[PDB]
């Protein structure tokens, strides 16, 4: 029994893939196995993710795993609509209620919008990329007109990063305006440390101050350095260590090779890394669902040109859809489940604050239960 | 001399083949003729416009007029930046610089901006629509920060239409908090 899948990484995706290869070994099986075939291409170009695409789908697969940008989003949505094709993704959530599209990352809105009322804020910046769209950004401002609040919306991605310091120094001259002393970082990884950083320079990391690291990635970042500041720092962890599946993954994650496995010989994970492992273990129980069904849905290499016209979607795909999103388990990011769309559901998001002794776990957020705080 | 050209107009856009038909008459000349090909595809979905374009492409075409939307926008700049396909288009201005496309609609962020200081508004409502990208949204929200405005931005976009009116009731039920007294309609 073998499955050919497909598997888009945007290059630089090191502990990502070191992930999905992880998750191809710890899930295999006798009854059937795995085939991906990895295409590392420029996720942010929608032409190459669009020659991707009908590349893996020519190779006729019963699935595609990989990841989109803001701009190729649009691309991916639209053809695995069309195709019938399933696409298993850990990036940001679609604005909308797209078919065959299955989404890793759980949505943040819901949880940030609680934890702003638990600080109980009414006057905050929020400094905002535009790289995972703007979705959450109109979720702050819609609720600013209800919950009345005052706020400070900064668009800190299209800064030009060969000279950006007279930018910051310009940035936080309108944050002294306002005197504003709470600050929303809805960043990358990579944009957050840029920001802190900066923040440590200027000193606007002293007992005063409030930063809040929109993200499922609060322990993913350095956060030493803002640490000893004084300035109280808050986030979102997804992926909770304290779980024994998750202490006995990193028990073997850590030991492995960083040669082979390039960026995977550490106690932590990010959260989008963590995801692409669980996606594995996603398709693996949807695959074996269909078999254990007795329903036939295999075919070859001659699915014929994406391109074609008329388009017609194969039906062996409507049922490789209901499969994957009727999948439930148990992996990093806690318990795996999803809806008729492919928008997780019945999850869990702890709430994280950052004191002396290091991060620590002050409750969390369920869809159903709203914030709940561990006494 | 005839130099075929494509046209993707989206179903509904009546008036604006209309328009490009009497064009094409009044433009007429005996040094050359122009021969469009058109293909009236939903914009929205950006599969079907990858294949009106590819399809314009095999038939063999020097220019392309057309339309997107914020979806299928990115498919085009795309395409046409990597074929050298030159694309013709009123539709709102690329976010950006991307090569290969005619922009006939001029950029109104900049009019709207020199507006607001003219009435000197310092607290007014954005009702807007994600239909034409949020590029209008940021320019009044990074000028909030310079200008120091206190700017209630609202997406009047998703809302649903079978039922949309305990939406509008509500939507200036926040407009009546702080007493908004100055709405911006940024939409269709």
């Amino acid at each position: 029994n073998s499955i050919q899948i497909g598997g888009l990484f945007p290059r630089g995706a090191d502990q990502e893939y070191s992930a999905f290869r992880v998750g191809m070994v710890q899930f295999s099986t006798s009854e059937f196995r795995l085939t991906p075939h990895i295409d590392n291409l420029e996720v942010a170009n929608s032409f190459a993710v669009t020659n991707a695409f009908c590349s893996q789908f020519s190779r006729g697969v019963y699935a595609i795993f990989g990841f989109y940008d803001k701009k190729s989003v649009n691309t991916i949505t639209s053809f695995c609509g069309t195709l019938h094709v399933s696409f298993i993704t850990p990036s940001f959530p679609t604005d909308g209620t797209h078919p065959f599209v299955i989404q890793m990352r759980p949505d943040l809105k819901g949880a940030l919008l609680s934890l702003i009322e638990y600080y109980q804020w009414d006057k905050f910046a929020y400094l905002y990329d535009s790289d995972r769209g703007l979705s959450t950004l109109q979720a702050v401002l819609d609720s600013a007109a209800e919950k009345k609040w005052q706020v400070t919306a900064i668009n800190v991605g299209n800064i030009n990063n060969d000279k950006k310091d007279e930018t910051y120094r310009s940035l936080f001259q309108d944050l002294e305006l306002k005197k504003e002393r709470r600050v929303i970082l809805d960043c990358e990884r990579d944009k957050v440390n840029d920001i802190v950083d900066q923040v440590i320079t200027i000193g606007k990391h002293v007992k005063g101050y409030h930063y809040i690291i929109a993200n499922l990635g609060f322990t993913d970042g350095d956060l030493l350095k803002i640490q000893f500041g004084g300035a109280e720092v808050s986030g979102f962890q997804i992926v909770d260590y304290d779980d024994s599946l998750v202490s006995k993954f990193i028990e073997r994650w850590s030991t492995l090779e960083e040669k082979e496995y390039p960026g995977a010989h550490t106690a932590t994970i990010k959260y989008t890394s963590a995801l692409t492992y669980d996606a594995v273990q996603v398709m693996t129980e949807a695959f074996r669902n269909l078999r254990k069904q007795r329903i036939e849905i295999s075919r070859r290499g001659n699915a014929g040109d994406c391109l074609a016209n008329p388009a017609v979607p194969w039906g062996q795909g409507v049922e490789i859809e209901r499969a994957l999103k009727q999948v439930q388990v148990e992996g990093l990011s806690g318990n795996i489940k999803f809806d008729q769309n492919g928008k997780r559901i019945n999850y869990t998001i702890n709430i994280m604050e950052l004191k002396t002794n290091g991060p620590r776990k002050i409750g969390y957020w369920s869809e159903v239960d709203k914030m709940v705080l561990t006494e």
